[PDB]
């Protein structure tokens, strides 16, 4: 189990999004987070463009598993994945470890593009202008509103305090049990985990655990 | 001003990166709280650009309660206004001269562009960047400025964005009041490098003050 360890990339065709109607879809098997990018033609530079992107939005995944399409089997693409430490897995187009996680992403994605499309009247092909914006809006509904992927691979939570530190006590040794709150003008506000005491210490006398 | 937590207040603004031409017009949005960044390439600064930009930043960081940009036509425009309002996002215009604290973004631009310099010259493009590995490079720049801490810090913007640290109480400070004297009774909530959110111990009032006007209140209790 776990986010950013295994992804399922795959291209799909959405006519409504042409010219660039070739859609690259990456899904995180764990989080269920989606990343799609438009393309004129499914090629090696396409996938590599797509992935670099999904990496910027979801993070570096340990491995991606795609079909045996030339765009993934290619030389460049493999050198690429290897230049990033990303394991690759060309599974047969049926199941081969399961690959229907993405196809439901495509359905949700395309179906979503249908409503966002006809919502603004475009009963067919979508204007090259409001194309990115509509696609982008689909990502936001697919990832932020409950049906949550980001609320699953990000794990949003508010932290009441900061990271644990070891401050330097008058004896010259470094004492554990403190946590840093705020930094200001070279001093650090630190809070003792046992007494709840808060004191300001020089940045120099504070080091992490 | 700045935000005391993610998706509270954003600072959008366009910049010019020659190396990224044709589409050398860059739209950059920063989360004043998180310090997370999102940039998108553009051929020309327009209303559909901003709205393209924002839609995207929203997909990556989430829906922000408000964005504060300058008086550029692309933001003051009709569509843009109707757009922000169709999203429930408050808007706030200012002066291009970084007016007040909209300088949080200017640092984004510098870090971004400087970052594109290295990633550029690293692969040899000592000048203009080929239309092909353009997105790629840009994207890699986001990944560095987001998923990897930057400067003195232990957490990355992407981390402080979904797992923000919002203080309950906050340590004591002495802020400089209008008389020039340093007043006690205040505690710092967020201590930016630009401004600090500070809370009165007596009235519970919260106001933003220049970081230079606040100092640690070493007078332990």
């Amino acid at each position: 189990l776990g986010p950013l360890q295994i992804w399922q990339t795959d291209f799909t065709l959405e006519p409504r999004m042409a010219p660039r109607s070739w859609l690259a879809v990456t899904v995180d098997t764990a989080s269920s987070a989606i990343v799609v990018t438009q393309h004129g033609r499914v090629t090696s530079v396409a996938v590599q463009h797509h992935w670099a992107t999904a990496i910027a939005v979801l993070g570096r995944p340990k491995a991606i598993k795609t079909d045996n399409g030339s765009c993934f089997t290619s030389k460049s693409t493999r050198e690429w994945l290897a230049r990033w430490g990303i394991a690759h897995t060309t599974g047969i187009p049926g199941n081969s470890q399961g690959q229907a996680m993405v196809e439901r992403a495509n359905r949700l994605l395309k179906d979503r593009i249908r409503v966002l499309a006809e919502g603004d009247g475009f009963m067919k092909r979508i204007p090259t202008s409001k194309q990115g914006e509509l696609l982008a809006k689909a990502m936001y509904a697919l990832n932020h509103k409950e049906r949550t992927p980001i609320q699953k691979h990000w794990r949003p939570t508010v932290l009441t305090e900061g990271p644990p530190v070891k401050i330097r006590i008058e004896t010259g040794e470094w004492e554990k049990g403190w946590n840093v709150l705020v930094w200001g003008r070279g001093y650090a506000a630190v809070k003792n985990r046992d007494t709840d005491k808060v004191i300001w210490v020089p940045s120099r006398k504070v080091k992490p655990d």
